């Protein structure tokens, strides 16, 4: 049986699997009221990608496709309908057993980025753009979405189009940012399908442990963050290794390699998420050289040393 | 410890010199420039070189602080920003690196977004900081591009809404232009400490040694803000190879690893290549252009070979 391993990467060598951001801090929030069911950064410990998760760091919250036409919308700006393909350019098959094209954003909000086009030497253009994932026009599972520009005219129809995500447009009330609210991938009155399962601690005194990144803002007030269950490099590692899971729960230790000492231990669950025994919210303050190391397979009854 | 490569198709790889997916494998035997890029540089036993670092988000990115608006003759509004290491710690110019890790390694007008999140918070706004972001261009050929000195200059279309003394991030997106006046040349290094200074601590140049061999690149097409063109960025190894080699640190048993590009469906070898100790590929090919290969293809380590080994022609 191929031994289970995690990569040896400090926090400063990890990136977020739900938005293209470095990992800033480890983070807990025991009093979280929302169901945690993100769809990017989802991978079982034996290497099965789930939800909308794919391997490319450049694919996370990215889109590829073609503008069909300018469209009208209640949102501020100029609006454009875009058909979307798979990120590799092949047509998206809405009957595939996935919630949405892989890489599709997995949260409610106004995602800010840049739309660029290279015509079929070719002419080019790029503009700032916003994709409102809560919008009735956000229907990636049907093969098309809508973005808005401040630019009023220079977006070409029928030309290859890329969305590069950068951050959020706003986190004010009207912008509906909620990292745990899933988009309706096929539109408002339709049920999402093929979702990666929700995650939660089962043991008393335990809470989820997140890899947190702070996400840029185009304007307004706020310090928004995106929490992922595992960094993108862990997704990539687990997929490569495909090591069989010998129980439902791996014990892992966060180690200081300089001193060799364990800072804390955590449960790494089969479906691909961490829990710790902690009763507070906020960052985990840990030396920069720290990283998780697999210790042993345990079970759901194992009692974690309190953080 | 046995040497290995990850098992990743082209469609599962990203560029180590700009945040782009890999589009095609590519050769250009008649290239006249010295190939000495500084990102995507890693020896086969896992030593990062040049300005190479591990984060896909760090490639051609900057972290720092805007000091002030400044004057420049070129069109737009110009701003000076000090730069730190990507992790926020101060950049130490005496470090044995060409420039802060992640610094762009080519001449051009790099287009992206500058964003700011103020240090000070506002009581009337729930003790939250103010934010702004705008499109920006960094001319890496400019005398004001001095990342090794700890500061660079960027231009914006926005004329006023960039704040002094506030934490600033540059997220790269593509190039502003590739017209003659924009000086795009992927093999021309920036002058990291400014005009007329010698770059130091560089990853070495790479080149084939055997007759009939040429470099093999992982090619990505880079977006443009405007104008005509189809610019590409060629890297020696994808970022995932850098990350893998770094992790594994398998000792190199010769100067050259023989690798085979394989079709896993048929099990057949599509072609073979030399993977050199310093971290680059050569093939036996006498043409320039894309390598047309099945989508399911990837490189597999075969064996360490010696100075006399001859590659089968592609
Ligand atoms: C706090 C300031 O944000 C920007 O001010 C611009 C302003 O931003 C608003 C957003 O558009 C809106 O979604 C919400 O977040 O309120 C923000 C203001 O609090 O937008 C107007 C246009 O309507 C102007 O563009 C303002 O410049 C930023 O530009 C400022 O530097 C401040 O950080």
């Amino acid at each position: 049986s191929k031994p289970f391993t995690l990569p040896i990467l400090t926090l400063g060598e990890l990136t977020n699997s739900r938005f293209p951001l470095p990992i800033d801090v480890l983070y807990t929030n025991p009093n979280e009221s929302a169901i945690v069911q993100c769809q990017n950064g989802r991978c079982t410990l034996d290497g099965e990608l789930q939800g909308t998760t794919q391997l490319l760091p450049t694919g996370i919250c990215a889109f590829r496709g073609k503008v069909t036409q300018q469209v009208q919308d209640e949102h501020r700006g100029t609006h454009w309908n875009m058909t979307v393909t798979n990120l590799n350019g092949t047509p998206f098959d809405p009957t595939e057993d996935v919630p949405a094209p892989l890489g599709t954003p997995d949260f409610s909000g106004q995602i800010y980025g840049v739309i660029s086009q290279r015509n079929t030497l070719p002419a080019n253009r790029a503009h700032e753009a916003v994709i409102a994932t809560y919008s009735p026009k956000f229907t990636p599972k049907l093969g098309n979405i809508q973005f808005s520009t401040w630019e009023t005219q220079d977006v070409s129809s029928g030309q290859p189009t890329k969305f590069t995500p950068v951050g959020l447009a706003s986190v004010d009330a009207n912008s509906h940012f909620d990292q745990w609210t899933l988009p309706s991938y096929s539109g408002a009155l339709t049920l999402n399908m093929n979702l990666a399962p929700s995650v939660a601690p089962v043991f008393p005194g335990e809470c989820l442990l997140f890899f947190r990144s702070f996400i840029p803002l185009k304007g307004g007030y706020g310090n928004p963050a995106i929490d992922c269950l595992m960094p993108q490099e862990w997704v990539q590692h687990l997929y490569q290794e495909s090591a069989p899971s010998l129980s439902d729960v791996a014990l892992v230790r966060y180690v200081n390699p300089e001193t060799g000492r364990t800072l804390f231990e955590a449960k790494l669950h089969r479906n691909g998420f961490l829990t710790v025994a902690r009763n507070s919210a906020g960052p985990v303050v840990a030396p920069t050289n720290g990283y998780f190391r697999f210790d042993s397979w345990v079970n759901q009854f194992y009692t974690l040393a309190p953080m």
